């Protein structure tokens, strides 16, 4: 609307007869869960560090001394790793489009903690020129205010709030778990689709005519145990299933398996789906430089700049940054690490301590 | 017309019976919803910087003490940072085909806001000589002059408004929204398409006749649960439904992926559609060359362009620009990165301490 | 005709039974929107630069303070960017053959402001030994001559006006669409083709006669809902339609795409036809070169030639001209640039300075 | 005949029953349309010059001052650039075999205009030892000399007249036309070519038998409205068509691709039929070439030839001539024009200047 929750859709809700479609049977897919671990864990392993510009623009990395240094690097609360607290806040931030912290100053100014709250309970509103988060409890909600708050944002449009990829995903996994529904099915009841009778045209309709087909219910419900009987006649038809030798049923799963891992970015050959990359190729400098570029750098460039903005203060812009450390990512080859070792140190490009120090070796006299 | 409203259509409206089309549902289509995340939150990554030409033509890029920098860098807003209004008007762009921000200025005519509008609630408008934007607040309209908006244009005719890419694209997406609703309604009621018959060609209209339907109509209607119960003569025909084992219900998917991505720009290969690229190839530097020279030129030239004309003043055309850095889409192999540092330093084009500096190193005496 | 309208068909018309043809239909059709939207967006975002040739034969580019540069680069009127107007003037000449803009001059007869005309509301006409503009506006027409209109063609014969691609391509376009629209029918109908039986071979004209199709009507018009029920006798005979599954209803769809992708000279491959190229290639500097040699030279001559013959007074007929900066399609590899450089840099063709401009870095002292 | 109208077939002219074949249905096919546009567009995209031969054979390229340059370089007409009328002219030369224009000297005898007259209104004719244009105006016929018109000729035999391509093509044209409205048709109806019956063999001719195929005939003649009703008896037999699934209509339709194609020169893998290659190969440089010395050269010769006969007085023969300039075609591969510059440069056989040139940048001191 215009005054009231700009929050669209969040969770996933769908009926689709027994089977109901929400946020724990979407994240029980394989491809959700392997694209949903995927980026958190990559992100969150990143190393983050927090440099301090001088008058020269010259970083000079600043060591866990420093408040937001030691609050990003070691620890954001008194329950997590610094890696646990980015993990479930970059987690959140992919299966719905917004991750929410609670933070906490002390009297200076400077963040002292931030403690991680859950997506799908709080409602973002507008109320005149301002924006109050509404946090859902046990009983009673919480209201609270920009400032309280540490968001991180999806894509959505209003810049306001960031859409839900699993409310906007939940029909393309609706389709997938009605096949894996359906392929359960048919291999637990012995591999077929039923069919049964128990009278014909108008034959009897008081004797014994109530018994028989308890006699034939055990292939209706009964999945392998036994019963085999069939009336004379022989009507030998199928009622409900079609054969899966002919219907592709693994094609469509594995175009589903494409289909949904499109709503998160991973390539399909990343979450095992044996699609793009025929073994592995020339990559690993290549491969992984194209999944930073199409599918991590977005995640990354949302925590530094929300870093920047809501959590560095106003007088502290320029003079410090935090940013992710993408050496391990975009790591080498481990033999064209030494070619390009070679490089910069022929070119005056480096020193020989300087590129001693990436390996985490002492320096040498002369370097 | 010549003097009302210049926008055509915005919103995709479509019925397809129970199934209607849009917007909404065409972005729950995983191909849709990969193209314009991808645009988007590639286009919002980018580094924009203002730069400062001289009398020299000498760049000299400028610092956030700068208010058009600040604006396009830090805060355009008090709700959003910079990367989060970019994500929210590329996407508004790339969705429809305009994109709507409420300017403010200071009283020296400095921009000092920029707030995201809806569209889909606004209407460009030719009254007299001047050109009009409707907003559609809840209850009441909002009449804004040219200079109050910020307004990046689509590729349509007139010059006027581009043309909504979700409005040309609602049939397309049509048949795909069909093809799936089919193939999620077969996968959930057992995999087949239904038969029934009560009776025979005028046997009996007053006895046994009114309850073997509902003995028969949990195929119709009832998914999986049980029934199983054939007239003596016997059909087994088929009514409404065509198996999918043959009649490419997975290659018209997969095509219509294509069709979709067309309406966007991005290459299949990208969008996970195992269509071009046979594993990944030889680009990073290529592949992601293509992808800016055909697809995402276009919105940095709109934004640039947007912003030298609507925001700088006129006085300042020359002496400022905003640009976009490449150089992380471009960035290299970090084998090519050694081998161009070392043909720009033996030819003379470049400094050590130029070359230090893009890797954010300290100079040293003699670069 | 000799002395009448030399404007052939403008629009496309076709009525296909219900569903007609015409611009936005075939606009519609993803083929014919990727191929206009990238012509015209590639086009446009391409720097246009005005050039001022000496004696010497020494071009020494014109800046800003010039008004043809000002009007082609950033102002031609007060509603658009300059890009804006380019993407619509291409446009148009894209859809169509022709693309007219009312100019206006001031006193000094310089060029001071270009408003985009819409094709399919103008006429062109011979009225003697003169050609006029015949434009329609809601209620009453005006006439233009050649110098208030500046006009591109397309390649048409009369050199008078350029032939309508979208009127030619009016009944590819018409497959297309009865082959989609029979698509989607087909999936909307719970993928089938239908057939009804009421009666046999004179049954019965009077009893039980006129509800029992109206019990089966709901497949003949009810997609999905539900009914079943076929006479004893027995048909399962289809109707209206054969099966997709060996029609080759797909080969279709993709050869039509090829057929449309014709219309506009864009190669199959830029289009995402999975058609041409096998994975990305080994271009970039081959493949823009191929798709600028065989697609996009014939736009950018001919905004350079109306530009030179219409909008630079016959005084100035050398000494000035406006080009196309294409060093941004035909950029290079990233790796390539460097030995480029290096080639131009070993034989003296260039100087240091003259290379560190390229890429906008600053003088050095000896280059 | 031996001194009649030495031209042949001008027009294509076709029944083939409702569909007719003619100019415009023929240029309706997307192959004559690519194949005609992709040569018009591409010879005059071509940079053509005068050049000044002396006494040494050394050329020294002349200026617009000189009236052949400023006719065949800026402007032939009033109405037209030079780049449309060499475009109207070659469209003429290749979808006729024929290209006339109007002849318009001053005084002294140089040519100061060329107006292009329209092929199929104009007939060649042999009138005692003479040639005689006889161009058919609304009312009353044009006589013209061999002096007064500029005549650009085909193939064709007897070196007075070419022969119409589109005459000769208008069999292959008539096939594809009669695919391509069987396919539309097919396409249109729901999918089935189709069958009725309303009586048996004598059964009843004088009761209830003539609505019963107004009951049936929607599917003779309505697409896909409804109709559904068939005699008890059971005939289900197609009458007019055979099935697309196996008659390889789009084989044929590959094919005839094909044959059009051959019609003009044009290679199959230049008008986007994915016949001849596998993707882009290793031309631009041997691909342009190959398609330049089996298609284009002919063209080029032709312009050159006829220019240097019928325009440039029979005294400056020598001294002057026009000449396309091919390096735009023949470019290179921005990799190759840097090998291709430094071994020309170091072995004495271009100046450093010279090289500059090319690239239009200003001499340097000592090239």
């Amino acid at each position: 609307p215009n005054q009231g929750s700009q929050t669209g859709p969040v969770s996933a809700h769908g009926y689709l007869g027994d089977s109901s479609i929400n946020d724990e049977r979407i994240l029980q897919i394989s491809t959700v869960w392997r694209c949903v671990s995927l980026i958190s864990t990559l992100t969150a392993c990143l190393p983050l560090d927090v440099f301090e510009t001088d008058q020269n623009d010259n970083r000079k990395k600043v060591d866990l001394s420093n408040p937001l240094a030691r609050l990003l690097r070691y620890s954001p609360n008194q329950y997590m790793t610094a890696q646990e607290f980015r993990e479930a806040m970059t987690m959140q931030l992919c299966f719905y489009g917004n991750a929410y912290a609670l933070v906490d100053r002390n009297s200076a100014g400077d963040v002292i903690s931030l403690l991680p709250l859950q997506s799908a309970n709080m409602d973002v509103k507008l109320v005149g020129k301002k924006v109050v988060y509404r946090y859902q409890r046990d009983s009673e909600y919480a209201d609270f205010s920009q400032k309280e708050i540490f968001h991180l944002k999806g894509f959505g449009f209003t810049g306001l709030v960031g859409l839900s990829p699993i409310a906007f995903a939940c029909k393309s996994a609706g389709v997938a778990v009605a096949m894996e529904d359906q392929q359960r099915d048919f291999f637990a009841n012995g591999a077929k689709s039923p069919q049964i009778l128990s009278t014909g045209e108008k034959v009897l309709t008081e004797q014994q005519r109530s018994q028989v087909e308890e006699n034939f219910k055990e292939i209706a419900g009964g999945p392998v145990k036994k019963r085999l009987w069939i009336l004379e006649a022989g009507f030998s038809t199928s009622a409900i299933g079609v054969t899966p030798q002919d219907a592709e049923m693994m094609a469509s799963r594995k175009f589903q398996v494409s289909e949904l891992a499109r709503f998160f970015g991973v390539p399909p050959h990343l979450v095992g789906d044996v699609e793009k990359s025929t073994s592995w190729g020339s990559g690993i400098e290549q491969q992984n430089l194209g999944f930073l570029q199409y599918t991590l750098q977005p995640y990354i460039s949302r925590w530094e700049n929300s870093i920047q903005r809501w959590l560095i203060p106003s007088k502290d812009v320029g003079r410090l940054h935090a940013e992710h450390n993408l050496d391990g990512l975009l790591r080498g080859d481990s033999a064209s690490r030494a070619a390009f070792m070679k490089a910069m140190g022929e070119s005056g490009l480096r020193t020989i301590n300087e590129m001693r120090r990436t390996d985490n070796m002492p320096p040498l006299p002369g370097g």
